[PDB]
């Protein structure tokens, strides 16, 4: 049947998508009902990027700075606020294309779907993992900010990360939708570097399910572990902790397996000490962290939107 | 910066998948203007998948063995032909939310995205290539057929490709949207052997280019090679030949690097002569090759 990185269809959010502009500086927003949602950085300018006083540059602006273009329409701007990193400027037409929502923040290795966006209009879609360092590894240009990470939750989209801005290593950072960053970051063009990260072992695990699920087997073994020796373990490897809510959560997978959590642990053990031996495991090289136990399931199982 | 895979946004799509139903078949269609698109097995029945003459089959049918479903709205089916292996039911409605859109049928070595759907509604998005041997490494499961694979071009959907089989090994075949099967498959449930896989070559240095455009530096040397000897080479390891066509095409990303094509070609042989040593390139251990050069050249510029 096959396994593949798989992203939420982003209809639903391509049509809340706008281009938000304060002179220069133009970026993407979230038009939400009557408010759109953007970075706080738009309002930046070269003569301090460094370190921007974001509450007196607001005082400084009024609503006629902010030209909010969705489409080829202008969308009046009535009113403007700061909520931590997030601009909230209020406008006169409610997007008669606002879906279901919810706002969530999100724990290291959920994953979620982000729609690139420039100049308010949508590019591309792809899924990756809120990293335990806090950062994702996007792919993200100039203009970018603005763009949303969301899932869907039956009929209901749960936007979690909005794009700020690119660390000297590549990877990206951004904040909720009420504006507060994920990780220890500001939104400052100043030296900041993202923590040593770490593989998310819970969703290593899942992902194994899901190769066994898709025929892909040489890498079970018969020995079995307990939670103690794995993650002691895990922790030489730089893997995260394994906890019993991620045994909880990976239950039915064991289940349809009929391969326990800590009977895949003890695989995964194996893998760790000693390497895929030239074999591959669903096509990669490497050991997957971006899939979710309830991706798995999700995809495995073929739940719709 | 940073390298994805990557999927077009797939709204202007999910606004033409709907649910089709014929007997105790059902699967999707796109619906485009008042013209519902499905794999023409959705009539075939289940005394006869290996030979099935579909002709035949369609002869006998009415407009009201077809239900088509949109949303929560039943469109009324008034017409229905064939055109080859794709089924064209005309309904009533016209779809308010038909985009600008096309029809192309696609080479080897093409991306595009896949809206996997079920019971008419979108499930997810992928992308994936037209493999060498004209099938598609997808995801799949029952009633996945009506799945369409597409591109986007500005604000114009090019539709290539419709889900309608999964092979003994795994791997998926179907049409264009006029019906017309990618490789010598057909839609019977007969024995069917999808060629051997090679790697996209041409795709690969695309890749490598896109991580030098993203820092890596460390799969380069010195070496160049002539054309033949990387053919004759790449060969051996089950890579597709690179022609001159592949070569133009890679010469814009040659520019911006400031890298020719047979140096990099140096490069892929050193890769495939020595393998990786514990590295990775763009954050995978193996040579990824589901990136076009114009996939690579959108992602990486503006
Ligand atoms: C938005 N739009 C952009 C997108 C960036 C640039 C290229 N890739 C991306 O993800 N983001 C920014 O302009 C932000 C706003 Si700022 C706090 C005035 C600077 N900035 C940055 O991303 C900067 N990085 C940084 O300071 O991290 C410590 C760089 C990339 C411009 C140096
Ligand atoms: C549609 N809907 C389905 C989806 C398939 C089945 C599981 N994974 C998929 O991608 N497609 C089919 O049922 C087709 C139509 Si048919 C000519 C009546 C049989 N078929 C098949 O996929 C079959 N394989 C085959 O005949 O290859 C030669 C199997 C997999 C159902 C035996
Ligand atoms: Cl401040
Ligand atoms: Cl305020
Ligand atoms: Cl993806
Ligand atoms: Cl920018
Ligand atoms: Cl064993
Ligand atoms: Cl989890
Ligand atoms: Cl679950
Ligand atoms: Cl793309
Ligand atoms: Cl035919």
């Amino acid at each position: 049947s096959g396994f593949r990185k798989m992203a939420f269809p982003s209809g639903k959010v391509e049509g809340c998508m706008v281009q938000v502009t304060c002179g220069t500086t133009t970026l993407n927003g979230l038009w939400l009902d009557d408010v759109v949602y953007c970075p706080r950085h738009v309002i930046c300018t070269s003569e301090d990027m460094l370190n921007p006083n974001y509450e007196d540059l607001l005082i400084r602006k009024s609503n006629h700075n902010f030209l909010v273009q969705a489409g080829n329409v202008q969308l009046r701007v009535i009113g403007h606020s700061m909520q931590n990193c997030v601009l909230k400027l209020k406008v006169d037409t409610a997007n008669p294309k606002t879906p279901k929502y919810k706002f969530v923040r999100i724990q290291p290795g959920q994953t979620f779907s982000v729609l690139a966006c420039y100049n308010g209009s949508p590019s591309g879609v792809y899924q990756c993992a809120m990293r335990p360092n806090f950062t994702i590894k996007g792919s993200f240009l100039n203009g970018s900010c603005g763009s949303v990470g969301f899932n869907i939750d039956y009929d209901c989209v749960s936007f979690c990360y909005m794009h700020h801005m690119e660390l000297p290593t590549g990877v990206h950072a951004g904040t909720d939708l009420e504006g507060n960053f994920y990780g220890p970051f500001v939104d400052r063009q100043t030296a900041q570097a993202a923590g040593t990260d770490t593989t998310i072992t819970v969703n290593v695990l899942a992902w194994l399910y899901a190769a066994v699920i898709n025929g892909d087997r040489w890498f079970l073994n018969r020995f079995t572990t307990t939670l103690n020796d794995f993650n002691l373990v895990a922790m030489k490897y730089n893997y995260e902790p394994l906890t019993q809510d991620h045994v909880d959560i990976l239950g039915p997978l064991s289940a349809q397996t009929g391969i326990a959590v800590l009977d895949m642990c003890a695989s995964l053990k194996e893998l760790l000490q000693n390497g895929m031996n030239g074999r591959t495991i669903l096509g990669s090289a490497l050991l997957e962290d971006e899939f979710t136990p309830f991706d798995v399931v999700r995809q495995c199982s073929g739940v719709t939107f």
